[PDB]
């Protein structure tokens, strides 16, 4: 009987962990702030005291953490993953991080006798809740296979992209496009309002043509309402652009558009919108 | 009842052809007369100048490259203003700035003509298919009179108010499109540098919230490295230029648009002006 | 006996016209808002009702106007320059405009039997007051020569750069560099203060090294004081960057840096700093 | 009394040599041992590893490429930490981020050594001439002890407080420098395209409020098309990278620096990494 661990019960991790419990897996959870475990425990998960405790006890442990710093602290820190993982047990880090971080975590886990897979996802809060994430995995093939039933509870589509690092790279490339699309939509709507245009009509014109997409439809309504309930935290969008630009630096790939969008998201953080939805970059694009 | 058509380019050719096939009485003109031949063969008449067309046709449509071209056809010798009058209509469907369309409308109106701007969203194929989105602004009665023709050209028609509003909507829409293209281009460039399969990148994009026909279509050009022209790169650069100028007038900062504009200028300088606008990829990837 | 006209008594024009009056020239002034003529008349200038009136009666008329729209309006508008210029009388437009504007004005002036010279300047309010401008002239060589004594009252350095358009291009190139230097200084000081560094020390380090220049010294003090009394209006710097980017468009010259600076200056305008010194772009660079 | 010097590059070589000529007892090391030969000929001693240098010298200076290099020399096998102790000092003059210098400082101090960061403003010639501006931060007793050496290396030395403050000041200063270089380069590129004389442009600049030694010196490279290396283009790009990352940590947006950073990356991609940083011009002009 395969048992599951889950570290990081945030906006994404909460719903993802809940999906595993509801699918009927034996799930052990941990979160830095213990209060976030409560709803998962009430659903039937067991609470653990540290990442080390989870990885010592569970056949497959999944992590869904904020950023490279969080991922590294949970792996390498006191009572962290490396103090418990071993004996073939698996660690699947689904956090969005850079390829150097995922590679380092994987090498460490492997050296302790664990198996490692990175599996960042495309899809926001609602997809996490619904189990319709796109999973971008890379690393240990036997672990990818073993986690199949769990991935089916979490996502609608699962790819294995090769060696550790390719998953992170795919995720960063996809989100770099997304960040620039959001600033494009935001600048368009800001200019539109200054033009006296009806924002609803602008969205209707976009939805009838070749650019029509669900993100424009959904985020567009936030722009009209001026309300930005958080699906994907603006601070994490800015983190992903930061990471894309750093990746471009390492590969010798110039990214004028991404760099510009990165700085606009930094402006939005500076102006106090870090914890709002990433669509809230609009608040520093419109006057 | 009678229609005229000025500018038989990538967009104007198919548009005029739709009006002829739909049975409208169409008189065409183009700066380069050779472009008229195919439409004459379909059943259009041919005229020697815009003034000649606007003097004889109840409603004249223009589909020209840029504000300079629009202004030259309107204000130039043997131009629109020398023929328009008597309530006859001029519908400029060229993508231009609001100052240009406003100026053209004022002059047309002063001459006793009716003016409507009606730039479109949709590229070569939609123009061929008659599935354009028409963004009209200006004279209400002319918009009404143009209904049957618009139905042959487009799948959707809006009247956005006073002259200028159509030009603003179009520039806003194309500004988003220009930034989406550089975004896809930068992503594919980084992805290929990362050793990722470009096809898989497109597949992930098509499975998620950003999925759209443009990424699907232009994505395949990025993979093949062939950029057959639907929307010329130079015209996209022109549109970004106009959007930045509009932002300037309205006091709207546009860091993203401005950066995309300069990347499209790099692509023009690198010799890709006449390729599809997706060829901006050629200056984004190493 | 050469008589002089002067159109546009703004931040630059007022002190420039005043230098001509103090040097002993017979000067006739006009300004759209006639109230700005009072101080010049008090110094000994005469006042006219229109540009046409000035250009019909004066041997050489100088204009120092805001922008291409102003220059074209004063030239081509009702009771404008073309209604009065003729008989070999000279028109010297010292406004900062694009090359297509100065070329068009020059052609129209010449068609009326006038002589035209464009002569934009490098140097701000204090140099205008002190008569230490750098004059970047292009156009009619006889008019350049005839204006020698007036130019000596206005500037410390005078160049003839060839055909009309060449002076405008030199001025726009020079100011494009200046605009980018101002955002560079502004961003540096903003980052520095965020780092807990002493701004005075930052300025001291810059002044001791290879970048040391009078602009950094002078504008640096504004940044420290938080007051931006106007030497060069922010709106006019933004206008100059706009024209440089449009010039680059025409010449097929990409300008990522200028384009970015242009947009930052637009932000500063939108935030209400249009009529402060251009160093006030700092107000939107700093948090 | 006794000194060590690690890293004999474009800057390190001339700096070590100034210390030898001033009569200091200097022991040098460089990853590539051949670089030591000229210093040894001047009267320096040579060591086999950073550990060896730091175990034997009262004060050791490092002048290394980047944070990667600085960390490897500190934390790696036979590195600084395996030798430093007993109150002996380590002065890292490399241009790195404040996180790197803080981490190095913390490790050195835990080993019983003293740490000072002291990055410098000034390029190859100032290094040769001993006219660097030294931007130190960290242990005060070490700053005082290093006074005589700093006097032979520089014309001005500041103590800016806790470790990290020197790195921040250096990155701020070089961020400005990087943007000035792209500004000058874009201006000269546009000017040449305008048919203006590049020499006259430089002359107009030198007569006005922007006049500075950097424009005068780099301007001549732009005219000649030769970029002999004073400050490697790859290190300028590294410095802008670090400024952008520092801005990220402090929540300070930097549109100008970010744009300049990407232009320098283009110049690296175009093959100019080892030329003078003024060679960014080669990707700004057409
Ligand atoms: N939201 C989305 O639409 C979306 C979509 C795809 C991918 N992602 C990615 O998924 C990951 C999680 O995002 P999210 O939206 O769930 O973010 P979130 O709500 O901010 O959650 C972050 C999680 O990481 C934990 N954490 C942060 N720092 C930590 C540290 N130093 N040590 C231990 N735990 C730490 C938090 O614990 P505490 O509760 O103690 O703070 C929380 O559990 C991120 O990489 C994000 O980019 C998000
Ligand atoms: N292609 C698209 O996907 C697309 C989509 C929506 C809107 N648009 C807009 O539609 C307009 C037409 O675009 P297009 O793709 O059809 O352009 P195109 O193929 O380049 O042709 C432009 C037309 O303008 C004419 N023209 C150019 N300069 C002229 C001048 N000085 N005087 C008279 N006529 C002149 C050309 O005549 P000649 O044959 O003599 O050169 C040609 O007929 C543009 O404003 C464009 O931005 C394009
Ligand atoms: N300030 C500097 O450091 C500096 C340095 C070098 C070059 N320049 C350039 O010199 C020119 C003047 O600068 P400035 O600082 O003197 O500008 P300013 O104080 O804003 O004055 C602009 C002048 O133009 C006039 N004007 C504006 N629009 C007009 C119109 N539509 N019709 C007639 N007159 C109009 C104004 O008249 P009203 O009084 O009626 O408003 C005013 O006299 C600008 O091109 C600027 O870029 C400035
Ligand atoms: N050049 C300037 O105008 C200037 C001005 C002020 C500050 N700086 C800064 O000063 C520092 C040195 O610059 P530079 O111009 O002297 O650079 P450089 O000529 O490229 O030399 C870099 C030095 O670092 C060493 N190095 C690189 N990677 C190493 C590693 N992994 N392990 C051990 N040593 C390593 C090199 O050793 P090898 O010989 O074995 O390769 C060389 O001695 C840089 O941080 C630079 O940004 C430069």
């Amino acid at each position: 009987m395969t048992t599951y661990g889950f570290l990081g019960l945030g906006i994404m991790g909460g719903p993802m962990a809940a999906n595993l419990v509801r699918a009927g897996f034996d799930v052990t959870v941990w979160n830095r702030n213990p209060a976030k475990c409560a709803p998962l425990v009430a659903l039937g998960a067991r609470q653990a005291s540290s990442p080390a405790e989870v990885c010592a006890a569970c056949d497959i442990t999944i992590a869904m953490l904020a950023d490279p710093a969080a991922a590294r602290e949970v792996c390498f820190g006191a009572n962290g993953v490396l103090e418990g993982i071993g004996g073939g047990r698996g660690y699947i880090d689904m956090s969005t991080v850079d390829d150097e971080t995922s590679t380092a975590i994987g090498a460490a886990v492997t050296a302790r006798g664990g198996r490692f897979l990175e599996a960042p996802v495309s899809g926001t809060k609602k997809p996490a809740e619904d189990g319709t994430l796109i999973i971008l995995a890379a690393g240990d093939q036997s672990l990818f296979t073993d986690a199949g039933p769990a991935f089916a509870a979490l996502g609608k589509k699962c790819l294995h992209l090769g060696e550790v690092g390719q998953g992170a790279r795919m995720k960063l490339v996809v989100n770099m496009i997304m960040g620039q699309m959001m600033t494009a939509l935001g600048e368009g709507m800001a200019l539109g309002r200054n033009c006296g245009l009806d924002g609803g009509q602008l969205l209707e014109v976009l939805d009838a043509g070749a650019m029509a997409n669900p993100m424009f439809k959904g985020k567009g309504q936030m722009l009209l309402s001026g309300e930005f309930p958080t699906s994907f935290p603006l601070k994490h969008m800015q983190k992903d652009l930061r990471l894309a630009v750093e990746l471009g630096d390492r590969l010798g790939q110039p990214l004028h558009g991404a760099a510009t969008a990165n700085e606009s998201f930094k402006r939005a953080r500076a102006a106090g919108h870090a914890d709002e939805d990433f669509a809230a970059v609009f608040r520093v694009l419109e006057a």
